RNA sequence: GAAACAGGGUCAGCUUGCCGUAGGUGGCAUCGCCCUCGUAAAA
């Protein structure tokens, strides 16, 4: 029932005020946020790092998923505002600046088409201006700001419309529904059944979304990737079949559940720890008294 | 939901006195004493 148990709690968390991920967002931190009017152009750069023992990637902003890289054609992949240098401003940061100009390139293009799949938010509007104009920054990324010289810790940086000053242009409502019903049609798109979770027709979800913590490196819970483990034909993560929407619900619950204090991490192997009715006053102990 | 290695090896070694010494001693009557006796045996 690992999965079906998953995405239980993940239906918890949502619909208890948890503030988990809303089936459209990863709670990825952002280094710092551009402030920005109608025009950006350097309205303000916020460092948002400031945070525990060591200088941290920000405060932790439910922005759209990470879409990944995997490598080779990465510039032509970029996350929905939140993203990397080279993508949002188009630093250099080294020689691939040129990759990162395509990078920008293909982030503008995104922009770009988020505004034309959503118009009428500022938001959008002013970073579209600001990656016209993005010279106004080339300065700032080298006068208010660094990102720490080669891709770390001021990478994923990110973008915040002045007037609100606590609501990310990713996560501004305008953009939210922007991503969740892009989320819907892409998935439409696709194959439609069937979940190894809700049993429902649902779209399959290639990719598990690399669940973070128990290896060092964040990793997928579940991706049959070597090619002698892709079983029947399904051939890459269809092999499992799971629904995409329960896929999000799923490694979401075990990415809170690994972060949250319930992962007494007995050596080797960390332990989440749920409650069907979740809050059962044993999940927070149950790492205290095993560890 | 077939085919699937825990693997390919890795001195506990190297070496180190249980020793240097250390009275069982000093010493203490086997004693004090006691009839083999009373006796029957020259065929």
């Amino acid at each position: 029932m690992i999965l079906h148990a998953l995405t239980q709690y993940y239906q918890r968390k949502a619909e208890s005020d948890g503030g988990i991920a809303q089936e459209g967002f990863e709670n990825k931190e952002i280094p710092f946020i551009i402030v920005i009017d109608k025009q950006g152009n350097f309205i303000q750069l916020e460092d948002t790092r400031e945070l525990k023992v060591k200088k941290k990637v920000g405060r932790t902003f439910l922005v759209p998923k990470g879409l990944g890289r995997s490598g080779s054609k990465s510039y032509e992949v970029s996350n929905l505002l939140w993203d990397h240098y080279g993508y949002v401003l188009a630093y250099a940061g080294e020689k691939g600046q040129e990759q990162a100009d395509k990078q920008h390139a293909s982030f503008t293009a995104k922009v770009n088409e988020l505004k034309q799949a959503l118009p009428d938010d500022a938001g959008v509007t002013a970073v579209a201006a600001f990656l016209s104009s993005a010279e106004e920054k080339s300065k700032v990324m080298q006068a208010a700001n660094w990102a720490e010289c080669a891709k770390v810790k001021g990478c994923n940086l990110s973008f915040r419309l002045v007037d609100e000053a606590v609501d990310l242009v990713c996560q501004s409502k305008a953009v939210r529904e922007y991503v969740s019903q892009a989320n819907q049609t892409q998935s439409d798109n696709a194959q439609k059944g069937i979940c190894l979770v809700t049993g429902k027709a649902a779209p399959i979800a290639r990719l598990h979304n690399a669940v973070k913590g128990v290896n060092a490196k964040p990793a997928p819970f579940a991706s049959v990737n070597l090619s002698a483990f892709e079983s029947y034909g399904k051939e890459q993560g269809f092999a499992f079949p799971i629904g995409e929407q329960a896929m999000f619900e799923y490694t979401t619950a075990l990415n809170t559940l690994l972060a949250g204090e319930n992962r007494f991490r007995i050596g080797d192997v960390t332990t989440v720890c749920w409650g069907a009715k979740r809050t059962p006053l044993e999940e927070s102990l149950a790492s205290m008294i095993n560890g």
